[PDB]
DNA sequence: AGTGGTGGCGCATTATAGGGAGTTATTCCGGCCTGACAAGAGGAAATTTAAAATAATTTTCTG
């Protein structure tokens, strides 16, 4: 539910929510293969992170027809 | 009048941005081949003038 929790924020950037939903999987397993107990850093931040991570930069890249450079979209 | 509470700083933790490294892909820099000019040579068509002949003018001779 977490990853859906997150999720919702993304819902009007040409995306079908359920693909940003398994972008957030894709994220969070990233994170939790990545997290690091002993590094000392809160899990729960390291994770949603990831999950930001990874979702901004599909929509960045998958959203448009013409793919276009991410800085470009920051300038938007 | 004392024990706690408040604020500020410190310690520990948390979050965000920039820089370095890579890597790709566009873009500048240089040599070398095309392209243009200037010249030179040998041989051949064209043009001009001089000389020689037919058809007309002038003079002379004949009827």
């Amino acid at each position: 539910r977490l990853v859906i929790s997150i999720a919702k924020k993304y819902t009007n950037r040409g995306l079908q929510f359920l693909d940003l939903i398994q972008e957030g999987n894709i994220g969070l397993m990233k994170a939790v293969d990545k997290f690091e107990y002993r590094r000392g850093y809160k899990f729960s931040t390291y994770a949603t992170w990831w999950i930001r991570q990874a979702i901004t930069r599909s929509i960045a890249d998958q959203a448009r027809t013409i793919r276009i450079p991410v800085h470009m979209i920051e300038t938007i």
